[PDB]
């Protein structure tokens, strides 16, 4: 017995449900078998770490063009077979385009019916044709440029948004719009060289979610993709944004019905490495949720003329963006902004009441109790999008039993004082006012609006 009287956190566990492997050429794959979704569609995603940032000025639009070629013709397919695949390759809801191209990636997507081994074979053949034997010729390029529509999407979905144009300023993404048309006539030889340079197996990951046979599909993936050649000499491009400037701004927008004033915060994102970071993230997230929740409730009890409120957070380009959106006619803007700003001032100073906190925590405890019920009811495409979001944005995916344990301990440990301090800290960082106006609406003086706002927040 040691004579003393008055004298760590566990490692986070990656979710072992996600089986992973690497082929000898560096091709990566990840598989989530879903026997709880035995009849749901099989989702396949091929991410290639090649986007518009890979393009020099003689290659503008090349990354966006390549996937359209893959829809004109594919080496393993007759026209009839290619059409048959794609007629049966789109999800029943939240359908995805065949490919999405962006600054630092291209994403190919197929959604197959359940219990169709033939279509799984075809899907893998289409994806391997695309990955290593893309049909790049004068004939396919001409055909692609003469389509009535553009089946290839971008991320962000609308690069032309005045908000996006503003947000892009000071970044490395300028002059690399991912959906730009190619310069014609196309140097087909240069296009093929670009494809061979940048479509290398070490820059690819295949993801599969569904009630599949994990033993046979691993073997099929190896046989489909192990012959790909090439290696990147440098790390793949990573798209990064500059910090959001602090100044208020008005942006005219041609699709807006009415104004949206956004109260925004933008900060560097630090991926969660350990349990302590996880807890800090959850405290911050819950404060954000609490505030939105509280304002929504106050609004339901105290109607404000023509106000609709929105709230969201995203992690993208290594930045965390959290926004409160006030959708309002311009005639009601100052009143509606004042309504929200007075809530923020009160929450900054005093936070939640104990009763409000206890309500919140009952609700969060309820949601946690529903964890596995929610999971069982989750469509394979949602499982897939969650995984890609985790992977692309660096937001950690942990074993669900560990999640349940750590989240329970977070909720049971959290005090009013702690949540209110987090609220105070968050709201003590100045917001950034971003006003979107409809085209044709007289410009609002956002400096004046900022002064009014500053008055309330004093
Ligand atoms: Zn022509
Ligand atoms: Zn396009
Ligand atoms: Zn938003
Ligand atoms: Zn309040
Ligand atoms: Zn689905
Ligand atoms: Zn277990």
């Amino acid at each position: 017995l040691m004579v003393g009287g008055l004298l760590q956190a566990e490692a986070l566990q990656p979710d072992p449900a996600w089986q992973q492997g690497k082929l000898d050429n560096g091709f990566s794959w990840q598989l989530l078998a879903t026997p709880q979704r035995p009849s749901d569609r099989i989702e396949l995603r091929l991410i290639v770490n090649t986007g518009s940032l890979s393009e020099n000025t003689q290659e503008v639009g090349f990354a966006h063009l390549l996937p359209r070629l893959a829809l004109m013709s594919s080496a393993s397919f007759t026209p009839a077979q290619l059409q048959s695949l794609w007629q049966q390759g789109i999800d029943n809801e939240r359908p995805l385009p065949p490919a999405i191209t962006s600054y630092d990636f291209t994403l190919y997507s197929l959604s197959l019916p359940n219990n169709r081994p033939d279509l799984l074979k075809d899907a893998l053949a289409w994806l391997s044709d695309t990955a290593g034997n893309l049909a790049v010729s004068e004939q396919t390029v001409n055909a692609a440029l003469n389509t009535a529509t553009d089946p290839i999407a971008t991320f962000p979905q609308n690069i032309q948004e005045p908000w996006w144009r503003y947000r892009l300023k000071g970044s490395s993404l300028i002059g690399h719009d991912p959906g730009q048309p190619v310069t014609q006539p196309v140097d087909v030889e240069k296009l093929k060289q670009f494809y061979q340079q940048w479509y290398t197996p070490d820059a690819m990951t295949l993801y599969v979610v569904g009630n599949v046979d994990s033993r046979s599909i691993a073997a099929q993936i190896s046989k489909a993709f192990s012959e790909l050649k090439g290696k990147r000499t440098a790390p793949a491009a990573v798209a990064t944004l500059a910090p959001l400037p602090p100044e208020p701004v008005s942006l005219m927008n041609e699709q807006a019905a009415q104004d949206t004033l956004s109260l925004m915060w933008d900060t560097p994102w630090h991926p969660i490495q350990d349990s302590m970071a996880l807890s800090r993230y959850w405290r911050s997230d819950l404060a954000r949720e609490a505030l939105f929740w509280h304002i929504k409730q106050v609004l339901e009890k105290n109607n404000q003329k023509n106000l609709k409120l929105g709230f969201d957070c995203r992690v993208q380009y290594q930045r965390a963006q959290c926004a409160i959106h006030l959708n309002t006619p311009v005639e009601n803007l100052t009143a509606n902004m004042t309504f929200v700003a007075r809530e923020l001032a009160a929450l900054r100073a005093n936070g939640l009441s104990q009763a409000e906190f206890d309500a919140l925590m009952t609700q969060k405890n309820d949601q946690l109790s529903k964890l596995f019920a929610t999971y069982a009811r989750t469509d394979t495409d949602i499982l897939m999008s969650q995984r890609l979001r985790s992977q692309q944005s660096g937001v950690v995916d942990i074993a669900p039993e560990q999640y349940q344990k750590l989240r329970q301990a977070f909720l049971s440990g959290l005090t009013l004082a702690e949540l209110n301090r987090e609220l105070k800290q968050q709201l003590s960082q100045d917001t950034t006012l971003v006003l979107m106006q409809p085209k044709g609406e007289p410009e609002v003086n956002v400096k004046a609006l900022q002064e009014i706002y500053n008055g309330i927040m004093a």
